[PDB]
């Protein structure tokens, strides 16, 4: 494992020190994202390679439905889903100014919540859920509770689409200069994680990130029977 650029601006290096506890990490996590969005360093928002994941989830739904956008950012994917006729709930640690014009365009068809995914209450409220680059920044000790919440929020025939950094070789854990964590996955590793969280993968796609010289791994799953 060696340091490498993960996006236009940020180099990430393998973690070697002991990880901050999940409680302290949640603060490191929010701090980097609010600074990145404030500064306009959310280079993922306009990355072309980020667009296929939402179309992939819709393809697995096949009809207008009720969709959770987990870690929705500025709302690009939320807008995409709303244009397909979905009712969308968009959730993020950081509320960007773009949520207001989205609310003005789509009215009651969109709901925004500025909270952690883990805070979302309810069960069996969604037909689909999109995680477009959120899970792979969580504390590893929080993967299970994060995925369990998504699992509980989906209806029995729900579909979950998740996009992660694809690893070259066995995936490892990295951190950026702000100490935000980055996990890269191989397809077997991501499939193993979803299966352990009681999801059954039904699709996976290697989405090129041409300007970054990398790939996203975009996997779609149903609940395990
Ligand atoms: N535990 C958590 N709960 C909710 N949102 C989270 C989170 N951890 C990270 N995030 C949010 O997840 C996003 C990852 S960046 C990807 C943003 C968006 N999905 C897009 O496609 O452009 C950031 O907006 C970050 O604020
Ligand atoms: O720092 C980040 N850079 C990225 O390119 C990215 N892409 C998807 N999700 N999170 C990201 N975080």
């Amino acid at each position: 494992a060696e340091p490498h650029y993960i996006d236009a601006q940020r180099a990430i290096a393998p973690v070697d020190a002991p990880l901050a506890a999940p409680h302290e990490y949640a603060a490191v996590l929010r701090s980097d994202f609010v600074s990145s969005y404030h500064d306009g360093r959310d280079v993922w928002t306009d990355e072309a390679a980020m667009r296929p994941a939402s179309a992939i989830l819709h393809a697995h739904l096949g009809r207008p439905a009720v969709v959770l956008d987990a870690g929705a950012g500025r709302g690009r994917d939320t807008a995409y889903f709303l244009e397909q006729g979905h009712r969308v709930t968009a959730v993020d640690l950081v509320e960007p100014p773009e949520w207001a014009p989205l609310a003005q365009r789509w009215g009651e068809r969109v709901r925004f919540v500025a909270c952690p995914v883990s805070e979302l209450d309810g069960e069996a409220r969604f037909d689909g859920a999109l995680d477009n680059g959120c899970l792979h920044h969580q504390h590893p000790d929080a993967y299970g509770t994060y995925l369990a919440r998504i699992h509980a929020l989906l209806r029995p025939d729900g579909r979950f689409t998740i996009s992660v950094f694809e690893s070259d070789g066995p995936g490892r854990l990295y951190a950026n200069h702000a100490q935000r964590l980055y996990r890269e996955f191989t397809e077997p590793e991501l499939a193993e994680l979803l299966r352990a969280a009681h999801f059954t993968p039904v699709d996976s796609q290697r989405v090129p990130r041409p300007k970054a010289g990398l790939h996203y791994l975009v996997m779609t799953a149903r609940k395990t029977d």
